[PDB]
């Protein structure tokens, strides 16, 4: 059951069009930094950090370079379902 | 083709651990009616039904044979993931 209950939130932390916009954008560039993903997108600063709170622990990992943070995919699970939907 | 709302969606529908049991439980099966589901899941017909509900059109196909109703996995997305989760 946990391997469901992990999974199934797994899925709902994706479930977002911006976010798994932002999870296509990780996978092809493997980590970026929020001005990065900001620029990307072209979205409001706000919805970005917004998304990216959301979305750190289960579904993103954040690394800290010098004054940047980084984020990257935390699980092969969520880089195999983006594969999948693109 | 999907939009990037279909697939967000599609994870949310299936973002549901007893959700993501029925989906593992067809693509070991291929075809199950209600009460072979009900059976498998050990749930009141009722909670079934509501996720059959939910499912139907966007995760799962129901199917008609004669008098009986069964579901199957129709939608390459669906099925790719749920492998991916096991």
């Amino acid at each position: 059951y946990m391997s469901l209950e992990d999974d199934a939130e797994l899925l709902k932390t994706m479930a977002h069009p911006m976010r798994l916009k932002i999870v296509n954008e990780l996978y092809k560039h493997k980590a970026l930094n929020v001005t990065q993903i900001i620029q990307i997108l072209k979205l409001p600063q706000s919805t970005v950090s917004q998304h990216l709170c959301k979305m750190r622990g289960k579904v993103l990992k954040r690394n800290r370079q010098g004054l940047e943070i980084y984020y990257s995919i935390n699980n092969p699970k969520v880089e195999g379902i983006i594969k999948l939907l693109n």
